[PDB]
């Protein structure tokens, strides 16, 4: 069992396959692939989709007419394979006139240029299908302090999503923007470091409604935090536009490991979430194949993303199901946890004497909570050894 | 030099140089203080206020006549000093009934009984002519993923900060509420993890002009994080109404060292901006003693807190007067990072072709941004190495 | 299935069942445990044997008569259940007169009593059956750079260690010594802060046969480190005289969660190397149940650490025995890594012109090393998903 | 003043200054840098010497003909400018076929590729006069855990080293081996993680006379290490051979910022290590430029590493000069550090009822330790805040 179908939403990067190993200590171990067949083999898959940075798919400095010529040789293959394309997003860090940010570089004429290579390829996304328009600022930061004055930066950066959010507005395109948060790497600190902080900024944009998140498993652990968590706070704020699916092993470089590896507790918590909040949008991976692998290695790789969510999820179901958990879950007072505080009203509360005078402090604090016995049951619904 | 004085607006808490040494591996080294002997050696010291926890001042447990012969001696140390009150929180982490939160504890008549024991303080904070009441929430949180589901919990954050605001608003009281992110520890995760998840958090409130954050340098590097930059957010944001300032050496258990300890460079680009950005609020030291020091180490300890903070003071406006930075700051465009992206508009923008149909990209990735250089001489200046 | 026997050499120390919940920010939620209820208790649940600190069995300041009844008590109920007591230790670490450490404390004094107290338990672990010693050098360490001379330190640290040789030399005791490393905590940074050191330490003490290390999941893992690569070296040099079994969420406090919490598939990857490589000695678990819960959940989670170990050693054999994943071992070379790369010669290989001249790196650059099929093959033993 | 000279032997890799750029996310972002400029532009700012990779001196794949004449080329420019060659190393990372490591390869010709590559270097760095050659062992490691067996791979590990310890003693060479230490990055997990891992496999090679470390600042402090207590113990053990200069903010990738940024207090404490011990060996900067500077900024940032330096020497030796601190040395009783526990021996040891029957434990308990003074008057030092 556990074969994908499109109906289950999974999406890759046309840059996550087609990564061809080049780290900061070694050169590309794969050559390169072409676009259309990575839409063929991840049709064969199961998947449901691809994403695209502008200059995966049009080489940078392309004329027109060449543009013209790969824009068509895609639309073929989605179109033969029925692959759909539920995200784009711009590449401002790779060419070196990047190399202090794009819509916060200090120097004025590199802003204005990385907005009209953005307002460029919104057009390619909305004409290819795309509903969400992702921003990774990965060179948005500093190795200095006193490189960046971070007020400042703030200012350009409102600035710029503001003017993207009048284009999308002004051309009445049906599209809404993420961003993809990250604390570090390659800048020394990246701007709008977790997902808090980029839900923070959101809500100083001229026109909030337009912006989301769009959070990565291995980013918000790369600053030692919990993913579920952040998840949580995100579907809360009504903020969940997109999500990034990887594996990380704790604080380090940026590791990129296919979904399911990496912290695999973490990864169950973050399935069931997903699953019972009810998101509906695409399951995307935004990962690396190994440069120790070929290009069967590469395939089997992307097929165990795919795998590892979809057991995951059936184990997360399980666990949710069985009546000794929501026993179990009741003794921990899960139940309470989801009932008003107060919906007696202030001062109703003020005038309880059970709540404070006659409150029996040492009774309430002598109740166990009764958590190991329900992680370990989840722990058991995880492993498959329940019976 | 570096003689603090009232004026310096230099705060500390009654726990920090009352600790008594007690860490999860070992008793106490140090015998209590009287909450009014701190007072009078913080006077001579030169600070210029003290904190409280409703049970640093009050044993917890004592009657309504104990506690009015404590808050009279209290309030006579204030008046023989000259010692002000800025700000005034909760203990709802000490006592075993909080042992799963006091806000978002699952048992709902532990969350009534955390909202009384917060309401009967705030009187007294407002008494004593506290300014800002802040909110540290240590124990909310979790060690395993199915003992608290974050939304449920999210929700019952939620109503008792608007359930504390109501009460401000129809008392009348002059007040504001900070809340105190931390990341982890005692919990294995802690809700609103870090400045980011509380600035984000407010926005939802009833009222959010009522809250702010107050941010502790530790915290935030207890995730790796870059404190500058997180201020620098709240600042934006117009939301730093307090600040804990302190030392730590990276991501591990909170250290609560002295100031000027730990990350030395974080520390003087933190002074620089909030000297620069004009912070008017307290300066307040949420630190530890260390539990190697007698009571003659305590106070050199806290005396080194408001020493190193002038000693940085005075080296950052040099610093900023420096006319030799002055230019090397217009050689890396900080001041084109300050000037509107494109304050022509958006239709200005897309109809010139100097910023992207004309543009030299590579003329452009040629300039060299000059950041080794200036911050060299922030180096210079933070040493006392220019001459 | 999955219910321990004796036979599985699991053991649990006094202070572990025994912690009464007191961490940095609370009081304790649980009352003391009688170390004879205890003993009683572990037994019914299948365990093989307890470990202690002296201050644990005895009470600090107790009069030999007292102290002599202790050791009866204990004793006694050792005899009704059958009980081993493999492993004890010092508690050199809770009084304050540790605060600046034992064996390298800057005081001569506090040293000569901490080597004393140290043999009085010696003593008492060979009286009961130990046969291996711990030491934990948890106030071994600074806070500061100038508060202690490292080589002075570790000058002294050699000298404890040696005259506690000398010592179980003379008295012809059947004893081992072993070092159990942790990075940090309650110390700003501990001596010999992971395995590596402590194994490059051993080999400077005078009869370095006599000391092995005592490695703990939850606290390489503190410093990001590999838990089962660190295990492997100690394996490797001779040196794995215990381990301690526990779980931890990263880089953080010491957690010292119930074993299968943390990370679970370290855990996999060390419960595989453990039973591969033979490991014979006691599994023993330093970890701490929650303070959330009553005395019912202490003993759900003790009782949880043995289920993980068992069910991973379940998995672990299925991975090894499954003929598609000897199989796969092959496709990946690790067969040719346990060959040697040199058996012919120096000589040989400088005269070998297929290892440079005629050595086609290309063809070899472009062999994939198949991991990521292998890694998923061991993901799917893990979760019981093969079918 | 604060001007460097060749006695201060301030050594750098060819690779540092001429780094490109080129990081995971992005292309060079400066051009190529000649060797013999390199050479040049370093002997002008008052470098002693410089360092190779082999590929970094003579092109991979080069004939023996073109080989001779960059070797030609080097040495002129070295005779040219008074230029010393103390250390060369081996690149066995950047080409794909090392995408598994070199010396710990699972393919068998790999590893034996990788011993000749090696040995031909060897021979070079002789002629050159180098005295140490360092290896870092970049790709040996693994991203999952059945990869790799680790027993195996050190097996290996230590064949390659013996080998060539062989090798140089036939061959009657002057040269001594230096380990690299890293955690992690490019590989998940990297083995002999730290200095201690080092040493460790150092006492079980055949010569260990002829192996050290060669530990770099930025690579402990990715792992949340002391530096300056691991340079002690390597110190202490008689093994620092070499030493790698730079800075790092914490525990995220590899930095390798100019020396002085990252942790300023680390650095102080190690250069008043390094200066106290008479550590005579080169004082090597292994640091890359920053990717936004141009050439003018990459001497900027190699003379900062050599100036940050030489004011840190100056601050260290006046604060071991300072009378006031000799005082306070004695407060903190470093003075009874360095003396013995024991000397009169371990049964004289056990008859001292002052030692324990006798020993008034409060009273020592009582005795503060004066750490925090301590550490202010280092601060002071640091900061030229004196007067
Ligand atoms: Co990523
Ligand atoms: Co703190
Ligand atoms: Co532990
Ligand atoms: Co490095």
């Amino acid at each position: 069992n556990y074969q994908p179908t499109p109906e289950d939403r999974f999406t890759f990067g046309l840059w996550t396959v087609g990564w061809q190993g080049r780290d900061p200590f070694g050169d590309a171990t794969r050559r390169a692939l072409d676009p259309v067949e990575s839409v063929r083999r991840l049709a064969e898959l199961g998947a449901h989709g691809v994403t695209f940075h502008d200059d995966d798919l049009i080489p940078f400095g392309s004329s027109d007419s060449e543009r013209e010529e790969h824009v068509k040789r895609f639309r073929q293959a989605l179109d033969d394979t029925g692959m759909k394309v539920p995200m784009a997003t711009t590449n401002l860090f790779t060419h070196p006139v990047f190399k202090d940010g794009g819509f916060t570089a200090n120097d004025r004429d590199v802003r204005r240029y990385a907005l009209r290579k953005t307002i460029r390829n919104i057009d390619l996304a909305v004409e290819l299908g795309a509903e969400t328009y992702v921003a990774w600022g990965g060179r948005e930061g500093a190795e200095s302090g006193g490189a960046k004055d971070v007020r400042d930066a703030l200012d350009r950066m409102k600035e710029a999503f503001d003017l993207l959010g009048e284009y999308v507005t002004s051309q009445g395109y049906d599209i809404r923007f993420a961003i993809e948060p990250k604390p570090n790497e390659p800048r020394g600190d990246i701007l709008l470091p977790t997902v808090g902080h980029a839900l923070a900024f959101i809500e100083r944009l001229e026109r909030p409604e337009l912006y989301g998140v769009n959070p990565e498993v291995g980013h918000e652990q790369m600053a030692g935090l919990n993913f579920p968590h952040g998840i949580a706070q995100a579907l809360w704020a009504g903020k969940l536009f997109h999500i990034d699916l990887n594996g990380q092993n704790g604080i380090k470089y940026d590791q990129d490991l296919r979904f399911g590896a990496g912290d695999l507790r973490a990864a169950f918590w973050l399935v069931d979430l997903l699953e019972s909040a009810g998101y509906s949008g695409p399951r995307h991976f935004d990962f690396k194949p190994p440069r120790t692998e070929d290009f069967d290695g590469v395939w089997a790789s992307a097929a165990g993303c795919m795998r590892n969510y979809l057991i995951l999820k059936e184990r997360a179901a399980a666990f949710r199901a069985d009546p000794e958990v929501q026993e179990a879950l009741r003794a921990s007072r899960l139940d309470e946890l989801a009932r008003p505080t107060a919906a007696d009203g202030l001062q109703a509360l003020l005038d309880d004497r059970s709540a404070f005078e006659e409150f029996d402090v040492d009774a309430a604090a002598a109740r166990g909570m009764a958590f190991e016995r329900l992680d370990q049951l989840a722990m058991d619904h995880l492993l498959g050894a329940r019976g």
